[PDB]
């Protein structure tokens, strides 16, 4: 069942989470974490946003206190593991024993293949030491150039303005946010940023670049000192591809986190799972899956009578005066809006239904109904639809009710 | 390992061939198959052609020689297992133990919405009860009307024709066969058929139907005395489902038939799989996949050392004078035509590549070239493209060099 020792190949967000619950839910076995990055185990949303202002990295370090007695070792790469064998082979020269194999070994940003032999500064942000990096080059009154209009550019946008920098992005479909957002809350950021001077172009895509200038398929161009690429990731799951797993772009996993491969378990980022609300196969690359898919894999692997993960999923996104939380499915045949949507103290909710059951919600800077509108997400309430209009009703009694 | 005993779920190609390798692997344990239907186990593709027109059922059956010692429970339902206690409960009360269990279970047409409550004959085609209900109203000079332009409607619609029986053809997109085929072997398949008196509709929907009358979203009419739905299957993937397996129309299995539930496996039309071609997981539907992912399931269950699962895929098509054949993907960046396309004593070749590498081709009424093209496909071959499409060039010789 759970059969030691446990070893975990990552030692992001994930990884702290499975391990921490294994030990609080009493696992008093070996854990080994296996971690190729140099560094404490920190949190990554935080890179684009207070870090990037900031700069403390003793600020961002996930708490292992609840996972004692872990080794953990760091600036180490798993290389490949032999499922028959049940070994893991080490960038040090080390192997691995194991009875359970955890893969959390995440995502990586993707490359842009128009600007691979670039001659000009090009970055993403996924790491502490791309953080750095960038930060380093937010010179005020320099330009940066966005490629991408995915929450951690327009979060890095707000950040540049905010630091002096002047922003231009580009984004190769019609809106921002394309991935899991309502079009009325990705219509009403790019009025924000639009409005705080983020340089937006939409329906272009980069052809290459030559001397310092990014050129575009209109046959334009875009000078820059620097640009960050930012079109979303790729799983990590090459041991997984190599080991004979199923994936593709990410590793299959059931709810209990169960690969194909007996013994191999995975969680996180790199894995490609059943979302409740669609029904469907997807790789869900949010903060709160790496938390809850971690602790609910580790609480089953303890105690076999636990239910599989069933979290539904939900994310936030800091972009300088919005902040943005977004739980569910990012439409239905409905959507009910809660207050003004305006660019003047914005602050709103919407809501989606379908046949009058809620299946996602959306809050600007209105924290306090959040809570309450993933509650009635989880047990698929059909609310008075009058009502969640209504500014009178209060959205916390519905909830309780 | 492999352990005994052996229970396979569904009694269809795909199991047929799977329990057949089992025994001449070596296997001598116990193997029970479990077919809902209550026939001699039997293969579809004549379903849409000989069959249709002959009725011979006793020509269709699969040969279960290589099988022996198997008991087949033919016309009882699987309706769960329990992978802890590893048991399989039938609708006839009994209840099978297993040590290794393969869900074999295949797919089951698509259901149109809008013909739900339709007062009119609605078919589909994939048993036999199917094909002869739908043969005994192939009154010739009667009216049939098939939605969907994949592989089997136009079988039919040739069959149909040549028994004499006028056919219209509704077609949601812009062409016939939208998966895994050529645009340019599309586009001459509806000539040919148009040709042949067949009615085509494209770029219409249905939106319902009235008194024997079937309506199209361009707000017109098609009158009908039996309407065949043939828009594509889903997966019969519910007990996998049920008990906890990854789903997602479709069992999700490595390439040694793995689920992610430990002595549970899968194979044929029920599995979403690794095309090695395009390196994407996709529900393959076709005859060679059923019989090929079968066989080496069941090899590399008796011998562990045997490969995974690796042929890439083919199938084929005969509609009326056309007998098409087709492998691998249906676009690249290059194609090459050998041959003319005519009408005219329909014979011709296409070769699809990718950056110099054959991916895909196509033989029309040209066999003798397909089995060379599928071994220069498995090999990933770079020929010379002014060859390829020189005609004087025999195809056998490259292969063979
Ligand atoms: C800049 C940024 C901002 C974000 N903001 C938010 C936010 O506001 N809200 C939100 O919901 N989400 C946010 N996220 C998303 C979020 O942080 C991720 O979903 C989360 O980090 C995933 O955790 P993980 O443990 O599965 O993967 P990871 O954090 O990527 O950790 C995996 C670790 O394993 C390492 N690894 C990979 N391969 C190997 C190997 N072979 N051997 C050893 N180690 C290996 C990786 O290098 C990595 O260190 C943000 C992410 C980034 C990058
Ligand atoms: C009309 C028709 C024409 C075709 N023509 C061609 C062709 O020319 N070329 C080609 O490449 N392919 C063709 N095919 C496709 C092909 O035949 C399929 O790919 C193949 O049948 C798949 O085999 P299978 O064993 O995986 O699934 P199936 O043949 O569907 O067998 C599965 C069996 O399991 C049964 N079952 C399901 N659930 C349960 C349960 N809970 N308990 C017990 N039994 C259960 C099913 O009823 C079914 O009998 C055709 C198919 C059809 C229907």
């Amino acid at each position: 069942a759970l059969k030691a020792p446990v070893v975990v190949l990552g030692a992001g967000l994930a990884s702290v989470s499975f391990v921490a619950e294994l030990r609080q839910a009493g696992y008093q076995g070996l854990i080994t974490v296996v971690g190729d990055e140099a560094e404490r185990p920190y949190d990554r949303p935080p890179l684009s946003k207070d870090f990037m202002a900031h700069g403390d990295a003793e600020k961002i370090r996930l708490d292992c206190k609840r996972a004692p007695e872990v080794e953990w070792l760091l600036g180490v790469t798993a290389q490949s593991f032999d499922p028959q064998a049940h070994t893991v082979a080490l960038s040090d020269g080390r192997t691995l024993p194991y009875g359970t194999l955890v893969l959390a070994t995440g995502a990586a940003p993707r490359a842009l293949p128009t600007l691979q032999g670039a001659t000009m500064p090009v970055h993403t942000l996924r790491t502490l030491e791309d953080a750095r990096r960038i930060q380093a080059g937010l010179r005020p009154q320099s330009r940066l150039l966005i490629v991408g209009g995915g929450v951690i550019g327009l979060e890095l946008a707000a950040t540049a303005r905010t630091a002096g920098v002047h922003v231009s992005l580009v984004q190769r479909g019609p809106r921002l946010m394309s991935r899991a957002a309502p079009a009325t809350l990705a219509d009403f950021v790019a009025r924000y940023h639009a409005a705080q001077g983020v340089d937006l172009r939409f329906e272009r895509s980069v052809t290459g670049s030559v001397d310092g200038v990014v050129l575009l398929d209109d046959g334009t161009r875009i000078a820059a000192d620097m640009v960050v690429v930012g079109i979303g990731v790729l799983a990590n799951d090459a041991l997984a591809r190599a080991a004979g797993l199923a994936c593709d772009d990410g590793i299959f996993v059931d709810a209990y986190g169960r690969t194909t491969c007996p013994d191999v378990y995975a969680l996180g980022d790199v894995t490609r799972q059943r979302n409740p609300l669609s029904g469907r196969f997807e790789r869900i690359e949010t903060w709160s899956n790496a938390q809850n898919q971690g602790i609910a894999v580790a609480r089953h692997l303890v105690d076999p009578t636990a239910p599989g993960y069933a979290e539904l999923p939900w994310y936030w996104s800091d972009q300088g005066a919005l902040r943005i939380q977004v739980a569910g499915l990012a439409s239905g045949d409905e959507e009910i809006v809660r207050g003004e949507v305006s660019l003047d103290a914005p602050k709103f909710t919407l809501i989606e239904l379908q046949k009058g059951r809620i299946v996602g919600a959306t809050c600007v800077n209105n924290a306090r109904d959040f809570a309450p509108l993933r509650r009635l997400l989880a047990v698929g309430a059909k609310p008075d639809r009058a009502a969640l209009a209504d500014p009178a009703t209060d959205l916390r009694k519905l909830a309780a009710a």
